[PDB]
């Protein structure tokens, strides 16, 4: 049934819209104000930081970085007769605890939490790709494509685990076998076991990721090492280059920012009754009809940024530009020739340069986001049946597809990775380029309701460069 | 105990030697006749024949080769006033089956069949290496010292487990493993049953033989594969050119000719009172009061012979020539350089030219034979205590030597052939051709009875040439 779950994110979206609605209520702050990403992106961070069990119990028992008994933060930007003001203005941590202890009706909104860990996620994979942390463990810049949702926490639960992606899972094990290089942490203690248990449940999130099987017996024996050294290491970056191809459907989740929940939730759209999804036609239908203002210095193009927040908003930072543009209606210009910073301001840098203005959000068509991969992987490996069953009671032969009856099985168990790596490089070479996926859907126009006719695009603009970065 | 062991094989030594005076009452045989190799042989092989149940039970449903319903063979040589005749005379089965039957009271005498089966081995070793089997595998014919027992059918019991060789089984093996890739042999019937059965069997005796640990855990990693195809081939060829070096400790067992054993017993030497003894000074005791004829081509050197005898009958054809000539007293004559063919006549070679002489047996020296290898292997690996017992009660760590306690159970199981074929090339490294093996034994004389005193030999002769063959 489809019908509880839509109610669950309908009531959560719902909590969270009033929540907005209620900080815009005790800020004092006019119509406008509401409107700005970036009041939204301080509060969300504080409530991060509110909610973050884990580094609030590492930090009163460390009182340092000066004034930091449970107040961080807070740089909210008000409009003065046209100029603009920042303030560092500081917040309680239970008192907004139990602000959202009403705004959701007694619960503690673990779900809505994910949901703004996970639109982090996605506007700090749209902003700057971490190349830093590949470069510091040795791993090749070319692959940022596999950095979705690396800023996020190891304590976002399943629906944290659906998004974030498998080259920052390679990232963070290879963190912790490093960690386990440098001392031995693989004692017998209780450190040791709660190690285990995470490296064991990452890497069933893993397998769970993938999607042909010769990676997931490759990822599979991985962890029979009882003692990770180095080979492992190289294990695993070739797991990320192999899965630059065969790629894991990690998930695309489409957050939004608080302002537009708070100005749906406040005109009295009740998400419950006629139900939210997350995935569908529905996150669009709130934005042709949203008013979004930031700041943008005096050099920023307001153009680019508009294109840059609805990459965020979607996260459509790691999607191809022919598309994307296709969906948008306009081209959108890659990483390379952006006259824009990262929409995040210092808090060095002076009050008067600082412009208001609308941001642009409407898209022309829409389309759904299926956490699939590419029909390459099953152009390589074809389907059908490889068991039958007898209906009729007949004196006949059961056909048995034997040869793929042991590759499932793997009778003869593989060695090492290197007979993987093998055969997994065959299949790399008769990977094509051209191999056109998502056979039969397509993009719908904003008057469908349904997903009754889409239209496929063609796209003949030569070598654009479907690349954002580079 | 070793009193029962030494009672039973004195048993059934007597009830050899005294077959053997059954027959030569039965044959009518003159004195001399007796104590002729020839003769001795063509009984011995119509006995081995005869008590062959699977090679007669695939004849009588397989009536060729003629004049073959139960009689085999049967070239008797009688002196004829100084000359020498040769008749074919045809026995049948069963009446000498019953001859052994009351010739053990009662028993079948399968270890006395063994004992036949093990001296024909080295006859054979001794005479003619088949290098030509090996080249039909595409086995190096530099290895041939690696063929102990390549004669033996797989009949031979436990007994005659112990004393067929590495590259014999390797031979064997190689035999099934071609077989199998000719045609499906390895199905889910009963054929496949026992096929599996007697592989499983022979790689136990194999790991049986072997003494380091690497190439054990190897083997035992070999017949992981359900499906024998090629690698196993390769694989077992580099096992037996590792074992060149880390050769196992199968067997050398001294048989001696039914000619000495017949004199023996008809004189009176009971051995059941006395004793007998396979590996200590008594199958040498015998030989030095031992009298034995043979025919010798007019160009054939006797004394060539009777060193070639002694070899054969002390299965000393694979050892050093430096120790044999030794213990003989007298210099032997490599393979290379011997004016001398196989014992074995030919049937089609003329009357007039055979002469029969006496065989020098006597040797100045004896030594124990045991089943064991060299001391090099141990000094490539030392000896010592891996754990310890608290004997007093005191509050006290039990040191537990670690990085070899993982070793012995191989913590991280092998992946593959290749990651041994490393360790075991780098202890073929480690191999040197002038590591003193044996150490705290040596050669004692023969009025010693209990070994008391030994004496080191020591071998300074520059490079005579430590190869029987080349």
């Amino acid at each position: 049934n489809a019908t509880e779950i839509r109610a669950s994110v309908g009531k959560m979206i719902d909590g969270i819209g009033r929540f907005y609605i209620q900080m815009c209520t005790e800020l004092k702050l006019s119509d406008y104000e509401g409107r700005l990403i970036q009041n939204s992106l301080t509060i969300e961070r504080m409530v991060l930081s509110a909610f973050d069990e884990r580094r609030n119990k590492y930090l009163e028992e460390h009182p340092s970085a000066g004034k930091d008994p449970k107040k961080t933060g807070g740089p909210i930007y008000r409009r003065v007769d046209g100029k603009w003001r920042r303030e560092l203005i500081l917040y309680d941590k239970e008192e907004i605890r139990r602000i959202w202890r009403q705004a959701n009706n007694g619960d503690d909104a673990t779900a809505g939490l994910t949901h703004m860990m996970i639109w982090h996620s996605n506007l700090n994979d749209a902003t700057y790709q971490r190349t830093r942390a590949l470069v510091r463990t040795g791993m090749d810049p070319r692959m940022c494509s596999l950095m979705q949702g690396s800023t996020l926490p190891r304590r976002s639960g399943a629906a944290g685990a659906a998004v974030k992606g498998v080259g920052t899972m390679v990232m963070e094990l290879i963190r912790m076998i490093k960690r386990g290089i440098n001392d031995r942490n693989f004692w017998r203690g209780e450190n040791g076991r709660r190690t285990r248990i995470a490296y064991e449940r990452m890497c069933n999130i893993l397998k769970g990721k993938f999607q042909t099987a010769a990676q997931r017996t490759m990822v599979d024996q991985v962890r029979e090492s009882r003692n990770p050294g180095n080979a492992e290491f190289e294990d695993l970056i070739f797991l990320a280059r192999s899965a630059l191809i065969l790629r894991g459907s990690v998930a695309h989740k489409s957050c939004l920012p608080a302002c537009v929940y708070g100005s749906a939730v406040a005109s009295g759209y009740d998400f419950e009754r006629e139900g939210y999804s997350l995935v569908g036609i529905d996150p669009f239908r709130l934005l042709q009809n949203s008013q979004v203002y930031s700041l943008i210095r005096p050099n920023e193009n307001p153009a680019h940024k508009s294109q840059l927040v609805w990459m965020a908003c979607h996260s459509a930072a790691f999607e191809d530009l022919r598309v994307s543009s296709f969906i948008r209606g306009t081209k959108v210009v890659p990483r390379g020739k952006l006259s824009t910073r990262g929409v995040q301001i210092a808090s060095n840098e002076n009050m008067e340069t600082m412009e208001s203005s609308t941001l642009e959000l409407r898209s022309r068509y829409w389309a759904i986001r299926t956490r699939s991969g590419g029909n390459t992987n099953q152009q390589r490996a074809s389907s059908g049946q490889i068991s039958i069953q007898p209906t009729f009671s007949v004196q006949r032969n059961l056909p048995f597809d034997r040869p793929t009856i042991m590759a499932a099985f793997t009778g003869n168990t593989e060695g090492r990775t290197s007979d993987m790596r093998t055969e997994i490089i065959r299949l790399m070479e008769s990977a094509r380029p051209e191999d056109v996926s998502f056979q039969g859907r397509g993009v719908f126009e904003l008057s469908d309701e349904k997903a009754t006719s889409p239209i496929v695009p063609s796209f003949d603009m030569s070598n654009e460069g479907s690349y954002f970065f580079g």
